[PDB]
């Protein structure tokens, strides 16, 4: 909770997202991350996700990687 | 319901005001939720999320049927 840093993150699949901050999910009283996608696709641009899941390390074909990696306040080209 | 949702300032039926920033998709459940911030002093996380269908429900206290959250524009009262 306390050490979470809102800002731009790169999901392990390659796309960038802007984490606006943490929030309390009313139905379960759990801490979620509120974020918007920084790429074009169809559907709702904003999403939420449990902080504990967002912070997980995930196994991939490219080896262990953070599910979402913090990269600052700007995104690359 | 999504199409009729208007982000902005809402007055919860209990008297306090909140700022709904917009709609969001909860990643785990794929449910549609409202992202909002409280506009009054209290301890805790200022932002919250709540299912759109619950946010849109009507409630009946000791004064008759009324919106759980009533839209009042983009500003809060004096």
């Amino acid at each position: 909770m306390q050490d979470f840093r809102p800002g731009v993150y790169r999901h392990y699949k390659g796309d960038h997202y802007l984490a606006l901050g943490l929030a309390r999910a009313d139905e379960t009283d759990e801490v979620v991350v509120v974020y918007t996608r920084l790429y074009a696709r169809a559907g709702l641009p904003m999403s939420t996700r449990l902080l504990r899941i967002w912070n997980e390390t995930v196994d991939t074909g490219a080896g262990p990687q953070p599910r979402f990696a913090y990269v600052g306040h700007v995104t690359p080209e």
